[PDB]
């Protein structure tokens, strides 16, 4: 099953990505630059840090992605994409202008 | 021009949607103040809050999210939300926060 996520604009301090969770729990995440590169924390791999850059809020129905995950991204844009335990991932687009936020479902 | 517009309801801070109808309108800014008078939430050199941070409408879901960090910047008790559109034109809300619950009141 594939509930999952809405557009939005927020801010690098409290972002979150509206998700409707009710189907899947997730596992992780990737963050990659539109042209190439890891994005966000750990530079060395796609797949970010549970907890520190970004966590599920199942009851609130979000994707928290954390200020430090955007402390590791230059301004621009980022895909995104969340692995749940299976089924299956989920892309999402992220464009980042300082402290301001767009996100852009699949 | 028109004014759909917002629901009563009550949570808590962490999460806190208003039911909202959407359309008419596209949002432009909301302030809160205390009913006794003070600007609320975060910023209290201004009754206009921050956009994206404070507050987001989320169309497709007719809501009206107040955040969390919107929260923990209000002391407990009666704020007055104002939005205000693109344009057409103000519309006042009652929050009340009580610890972690609140409850929201329609005009």
């Amino acid at each position: 099953r594939t509930p999952v996520l809405q557009s939005t604009q927020g801010h690098v301090s409290n972002f979150s990505i509206p998700a409707s969770f009710n189907g899947n729990s997730l596992a992780t995440m990737e963050a990659v630059y539109v042209d190439g590169g890891n994005a966000g924390p750990q530079d060395w791999t796609s797949f970010k840090e549970f907890g520190y850059a970004f966590s599920p809020s199942y009851d609130a129905n979000e994707m928290k992605l954390t200020e430090a995950f955007f402390r590791e991204v230059r301004d621009g844009e980022v895909r995104l994409t969340f692995h749940f335990w299976s089924g299956e991932t989920v892309n999402y687009t992220i464009i980042k202008n300082g402290n301001q936020v767009t996100g852009i479902a699949a």
